[PDB]
């Protein structure tokens, strides 16, 4: 029942600073301008120790499966090759990406009805706020 509150359908309801954030991982104008467009659904499911997260939009499809604790690489939405780690804190999910000595976390959390993302590189925090589908 790891992550149970977590499984399910859900779909962007708002966003705040993304188009900053991603200035500041260093994605280039033309993909700010479609992912930040983006309204994404975030599919979140759990098999036994793996967890996959799915996203989908009309900007790009993306899928991680991943044991928590256990690094693996991923292809980011904006063709960063990452080394990722994703670990279950206080109950908040901590997905951190390291590339070209760089570092971003993206946690993701409940609160009430909603699966608020936060996405932060170095001073710059991007709020995005899910909702069930
Ligand atoms: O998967 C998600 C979902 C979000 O709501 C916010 C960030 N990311 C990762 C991401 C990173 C870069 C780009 Cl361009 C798009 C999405």
């Amino acid at each position: 029942h790891m992550c149970d509150a977590f499984v399910g359908t859900w779909k962007l309801v708002s966003s705040e600073n993304f188009d900053d954030y991603m200035k500041e991982v260093g994605v280039g104008f033309a993909t700010r301008k479609v992912a930040g467009m983006a309204k994404p659904n975030m599919i979140i499911s759990v098999n036994g120790d793996v967890i996959t997260i799915k996203s989908e939009s009309t900007f790009k499809n993306t899928e991680i499966s991943f044991i928590l604790g256990q690094e693996f690489d991923e292809v980011t939405a904006d063709d960063r090759k990452v080394k990722s780690t994703i670990t279950l804190d206080g109950g908040v999910l901590v997905h951190v990406q390291k590339w070209d000595g760089k570092s971003t976390t993206i946690k993701r959390k409940r609160e009430d009805d909603k699966l608020v993302v936060e996405c932060v590189m170095k001073g710059v925090t991007s709020t995005r706020v899910y909702e069930r589908a």
